[PDB]
């Protein structure tokens, strides 16, 4: 059915939590193994809202089925016009345009807020994510080999970028 | 004369400050434009020490002529075995082998401390710095274009890595 894209509120935190923890448990999309709690997600959203970094949710039949945001790429003031983005789709809702719609809307937000470069950091083995980012105009930069670890395995990070 | 490489002490802080502010003012090696004070560097050093991250200095004819350190590449637990390194040489002592000697010793400290990957982020035009890192076994990962800004210019970031 119809996808509503809007900004996240406190009311959405249970959904955001469930989606985030699912990715922590089951995937190589988040390189942490630590499940978080509601307090953690409140602080995450609060700090996003505080710094003026958007959090968008996708809502279907009254249910949040995905979310996206961007945040700082690197601390230094020299990187202030660069932001690193993340998109999460609920595992039950893959394939239907949620991730692509979220990414497209986030890109428009970034433009309005004068972000210069969006950066995606993608686990290098994830061909689907790589092509989908490519399809909205991201370009490969390069891979940092074995810079991550999860489940005792070394992970490679592919960076892509889109210049606005 | 020959260099002495050793760990930084609180006594070295005026020298560290001078080298750091020189880099801020006069180079594209640090993509901050804001000068700092002695207290800033005191907190920086204290936090390095506290967190288990080495700070090395090079001493020649009694004077500190450069320093090097490494710290977290990215905040998240997934990246705990990756560190990003920096090497600064006095503006009036460039081209004298200091940076290469510092890098070499920092690499050994990293090895000892069980770092898995060292990352260098280098302004892409700095062919000297790239060749220096390459001489120590770093390989190019790729370039993120226009991700920094300094002196009103967009700047390109080349990542290199060394797996220990
Ligand atoms: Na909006």
């Amino acid at each position: 059915m119809t996808l509503l894209i809007r900004h996240a509120t406190e009311a959405d935190l249970p959904a955001l939590l469930a989606i985030y923890n699912d990715a922590v448990e089951n995937t190589l999309a988040i390189w942490n193994e630590t499940l978080v709690d509601l307090e953690n997600r409140h602080q995450w959203l609060e700090n996003r809202n505080r710094d003026g970094f958007p959090v968008l949710v996708a809502e279907r039949e009254g249910q949040v089925v995905g979310y996206a945001s961007y945040g700082p790429f690197r601390p230094f003031e020299g990187f202030r016009h660069s932001s690193e983005l993340s998109v999460y789709v609920a595992s039950n809702a893959r394939g239907g345009g949620i991730g692509r719609t979220l990414l497209a809307e986030l890109i428009e937000e970034a433009r309005e807020r004068k972000v210069h470069v969006l950066i995606a950091g993608i686990e290098a083995g994830n061909a689907a994510s790589i092509a989908l980012h490519r399809s909205q105009g991201f370009e490969e930069c390069g891979t940092l080999k074995q810079v991550g670890q999860k489940f005792g395995r070394w992970l490679d990070l592919l960076f892509m970028q889109k210049i606005l």
